[PDB]
């Protein structure tokens, strides 16, 4: 055709907008991975997308699972594929080996398969065709060249048969060459590599489009999940300044707060509250869950370092009742180890959560606690990952950062995330004769006037007790001030 | 069936979370690992569970060693083969070489071999079979594209006969290619790795349940042991947040420090005790053991600085005799390097002893010690461990922190733990007059209102007093201070 | 011994003959195995590692122009 070359969604979450748009139409893609990557489920997400969402039919070609396997497997996503079969909609051809034993039925090779996937193709209007680890197949006994040729062949007959076809290929590096014959690479029209990096003990599965001919997409690696419905990818870099923004305000749970921020908080922002260890981001986390329910809002506690009994224990002693929020189905708390979970994962648990629950408040007890042990780029995705989706969303989201230092801190962030948000809290401790006493600054707020005081503040039952400034002191901000008479 | 697949528990602990549930029904699994790794325990915990808890048959194939000697090294975690091999319940068939000779031994092989295993599955009716080193059978002069075949045969049979499988191989890169061939990796439908990693001049055992066709399951790497009762998992991710939280009060062994705690440690609570070397730490430890004895509780110290005896003149030394609180049996104290082990063994021993002695208070005189050389990432993960069992289990805990520098310590602690602590009680030498005084400061408490005064404290053979604060200072903190007031008393 | 024209699967087979008999025999015995790399593979045919019962590493790391022996049960 005279056209810019067209695509076909997957309808894999984060993929269409990964490969901008989808597969390209008529050519196949080759996708290559180690063991347990998710070459067998993308290949079968792409089919099954095809058939229940455009109706187009399907061929999956296997070589080495049985197809029972195949069908028993895809009940892990809740897919029955028994059922599309008996329709009509896919036909799983059979190309795996007989258990049993004989070495003189295929000598007829690619040239016989070739025509059972046509005949295949014809007989149910199939438009998708995915054929499952092509590598299993001259893994008989052949060499990179030999693989080339049949690889090739096989490309070229289904270009002519005008199917869109997903190859799935096997890699034994990480890093390594694209697939086993590092031929491969090179004979298909699109090259997708999926990835299970290590690195810390910990396991990170990415996505990468290395290549589509003829068309454009996003460059590089972008993490994924595979979850109860499959494949989900986020495109962290297809995020867009988007957001709305407006002017409305927002209660922080403490009026005295509220006045300092000139107001009160924006709906619209990303408020951090950052301290040393004990001067009181929780309590403050607390007030502002507290305050979304008082007004009969729904606010997620997202709880990375006290257990749901503690945060309840402390919170009444703070006054406020969690057990009420719950039970009214206002406030809901979540907690988990950092340690329990990938970023990729703890960034989907949210969204997830935020999804089934609606909250209008959403505050995350310490950042800093999952930034530990993570790098400073991919936890710096992540604040992006949950800011950006809380702004766009219109949710007010409250997060808290422990300094590693007490007193002294000479940045706000230890990570730098001051910046990628709005309104900025500030405790800390001051040394006030032989006593420790704290400090609350309402240090930056980006559409508001604010007080620029750094105001002395005492914790009670009742809460926190916003008094007055240090005026008759110097170097407040060490945390070792000079009272000067 | 139109169900997402079932597994088999394995009742190896701390592998059924991993695995979520199990071992997938009717499928093998793949387990390699290099040489020591423990893959032939696995298999043996594997059958061996299945059989005394389930009375579920195995079948143990063996073809490299000796069902006497896989009889006998069994012994070392307390398991008689030899009995239930007796009672029909396992079955081991031999199939290894025999030491004279015979060529020509690659064909009948698997088929017969296929059907002796389908012989005695369906004689002892049984549901577990193990494959020790299938690896070993191949490696009689083949090449990658035959061993993928054969693997594919052998899996696909035994699949037939609808056993759940437990398949063994050897590897030579501790982070190289999955097994051998490169190829068992994708046959299999499960696939586990054992690591025995290097590093340091330790070793570190993990376990990683690389993909499981059909279900889930947590991933990557977690540290195991093995003991005397076998593989011991701990899936320290899978530690849920969801511990108990009292009210109830306790007390520090020092009353004027429980009245700066607003009325003593909460019972549900983590400790922390910091500060520069010769502060008091150790003073407090000994101190918040003893309240425990007297109280008739049971206690025990972990300590990683001192002897036992050691431990015990500076006690006496401090008042408190912990020689009795030893024979009343409420004070249990353990002592170790923390270079005699790697921290997924001292986890382990402190939790085991957990067990057996009951505590109603822990204190590990020095975490700060067991920090020495390992990572911060392991470090930490380590503290989560005992600090969260601490926690679900309803122990007070007390740790134990020394700062890298005397005075001018900036943060709280080095490997910033204090985020994983409940109260803090802050230890600081104080510069007064060209003298090394000691200040004691409640820095944090969670559920309570704690003093906020950097009070000044001796230590004499009566233990710890604790003074005024220093009002007239400025720079306290720093550790060598300023005194103010420039006007005493003058006329009207 | 077999550094005469042998490749793994042999040398397997080798081994496993002569420990077998030798246990038979009831003796106790010590085989030394050569190595290249100090931290590589085990022996040289990356097969004596598990035919043996039990496997002890010696090594001679270089690191820094000193030399450290240490010695390990694997
Ligand atoms: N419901 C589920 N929830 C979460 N993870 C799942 C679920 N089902 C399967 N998985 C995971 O997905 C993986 C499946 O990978 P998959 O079968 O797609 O093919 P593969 O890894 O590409 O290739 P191979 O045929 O070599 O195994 C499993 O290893 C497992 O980690
Ligand atoms: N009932 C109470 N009465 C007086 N002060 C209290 C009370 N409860 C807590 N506090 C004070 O508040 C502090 C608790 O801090 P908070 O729980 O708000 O979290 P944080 O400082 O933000 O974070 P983290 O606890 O992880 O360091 C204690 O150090 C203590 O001084
Ligand atoms: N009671 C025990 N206490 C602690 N460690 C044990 C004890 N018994 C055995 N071990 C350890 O476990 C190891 C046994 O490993 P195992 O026999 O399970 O198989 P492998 O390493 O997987 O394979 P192979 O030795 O056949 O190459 C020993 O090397 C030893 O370090
Ligand atoms: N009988 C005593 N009388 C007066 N002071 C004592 C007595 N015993 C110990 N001390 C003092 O207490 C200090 C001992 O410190 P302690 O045992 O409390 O542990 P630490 O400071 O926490 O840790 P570490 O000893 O490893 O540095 C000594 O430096 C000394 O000044
Ligand atoms: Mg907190
Ligand atoms: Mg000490």
């Amino acid at each position: 055709e005279h056209q810019a070359i067209a695509k076909m969604r997957t309808m894999i979450e984060g993929f269409d907008d990964i490969s901008h748009g989808g597969l390209p139409i008529g050519r196949s893609t080759l996708v290559s991975g180690t063991s347990g990557t998710g070459k067998t489920l993308f290949s079968i997400q792409f089919l099954y997308n095809g058939i229940i969402e455009f109706d187009e039919p399907g061929v999956f070609v296997t070589f080495e699972e049985t197809p029972q396997d195949i069908i028993k497997n895809a009940r892990s996503f809740g897919w029955d594929l028994a059922k599309l079969v008996d329709e009509g909609k896919l036909f799983i051809l059979d190309a795996s080996p007989d258990p049993e034993g004989q070495e003189v039925v295929g000598g007829f090779d690619l040239s016989a398969l070739i025509e059972r996937i046509n005949y295949a193709i014809q007989k149910y209007r199939a438009r998708r065709v995915s054929i499952d680890s092509v590598t299993s197949v001259f893994q008989q006994y052949d060499a990179s060249s030999v693989v080339r040729r049949e690889l090739f062949r096989l490309v070229a007959r289904l270009k002519q048969i005008g199917a869109t076809t997903v190859m799935t290929t096997e890699r034994i590096e990480e890093y390594g060459p694209i697939a086993r014959y590092g031929v491969e690479e090179f004979v298909s029209d699109n090259v997708v590599i999926l990835r299970n990096v290590l690195e810390g003990e910990r396991r990170r599965r990415t996505l990468e489009i290395l290549k589509l001919r003829g068309t454009s997409h996003m460059k590089g690696e972008y993490p994924f999940t595979i979850t109860d419905h499959g494949i989900n990818i986020f495109p962290l870099g297809a995020m867009r300044l988007t957001q709305r923004s407006s002017n409305v305000r927002v209660s922080s749970g403490v009026v005295r707060l509220d006045e300092m921020c000139g107001g009160g908080f924006f709906k619209d922002s990303i408020i951090l509250a950052t301290g040393a260890t004990g001067t009181g981001k929780t309590l403050l986390v607390s007030r502002f869950v507290e305050n979304a329910c008082a007004n009969k809002e729904r606010a997620i506690l997202f709880a990375y370092e006290e257990s749901r009994a503690q945060l309840l224990r402390n919170a009444y002693s703070w006054g406020m009742d969690f057990e009420e929020m719950e039970r009214q189905n206002l406030l809901k708390i979540v907690c988990a180890y950092p340690e329990s979970a990938g970023l990729e994962d703890h960034l989907q648990i949210i969204k997830s959560e935020i999804n089934d629950f609606k909250p209008a408040r959403i505050a995350i007890d310490s950042l800093s606690a999952l930034a530990r042990g993570v790098s400073n780029n991919a936890f710096r995705q992540f604040v992006i990952g949950v800011t950006g989706y809380a702004k766009q969303e219109e949710i007010t989201g409250l997060f808290t950062n422990t300094s590693d230092q007490f007193m002294g801190a000479h940045s706000i962030t230890d990570s730098h995330i001051s910046t990628i948000t709005d309104t900025i809290i500030l405790l800390q401790y001051v040394e006030i004769r032989g006593e420790m006493s704290r400090a609350i600054n309402v240090f930056k707020m980006r559409g508001s006037w604010h007080d620029k005081a750094i105001r002395e503040f005492m914790i009670s039952d009742k809460g926190p007790d916003i008094k007055d400034s240090f005026r008759n002191f110097e170097r407040i901000i060490s945390g070792s001030p000079t009272r000067i008479t």
